[PDB]
């Protein structure tokens, strides 16, 4: 699936996948972890349990950060799936910036990448996408617990 960007050899960030990619992207994925809020969501989450893949649904505002601690559990879920074998998508919507700073994160977390250089890597994957002043901070946070 091509909006699909790989940050490791299991996990990829991406936008949102339209109801109609559902089938293509379910075949390509076992578990996805969805950022965007039910305001933003075209479709019922339950869609992706009809496709045979797992989901974590933990809401952050567009353009706004997670919590560190909301962080660390979506980081510790997939962990699980990956140590499971199999290949977790992260997906917010519009500039990226929510499922950019969880894909910071999750190379600072399996890894030991530090944060610098973690945002160097997701940044030459995604041209001109930027993380938000609150998101910078809370991967901050992230740096000085991990």
């Amino acid at each position: 699936w091509p909006s699909a960007k790989f940050i490791d050899g299991r996990v990829a960030f991406s936008r949102m996948p339209a109801e109609r990619e559902l089938d293509e992207v379910a075949r390509d994925f076992d578990a996805v972890v969805v950022l965007v809020e039910d305001y933003e969501l075209p479709y019922s989450l339950d869609e992706w349990e009809k496709r045979g893949v797992e989901v974590l649904h933990g809401p952050i505002p567009d353009f706004t950060a997670p919590s560190v601690e909301q962080l660390l559990e979506i980081l510790r879920w997939i962990e699980e799936r990956v140590r499971e074998g199999k290949k977790v998508l992260i997906h917010c919507m519009g500039g990226l910036g929510r499922s950019g700073t969880v894909g910071v994160a999750w190379l600072m977390y399996s890894r030991g990448l530090s944060l610098r250089e973690a945002l160097m890597e997701v940044r030459r994957k995604r041209p001109g996408a930027v993380e938000t002043q609150e998101q910078m901070e809370v991967l901050k946070e992230l740096e000085e617990r991990i």
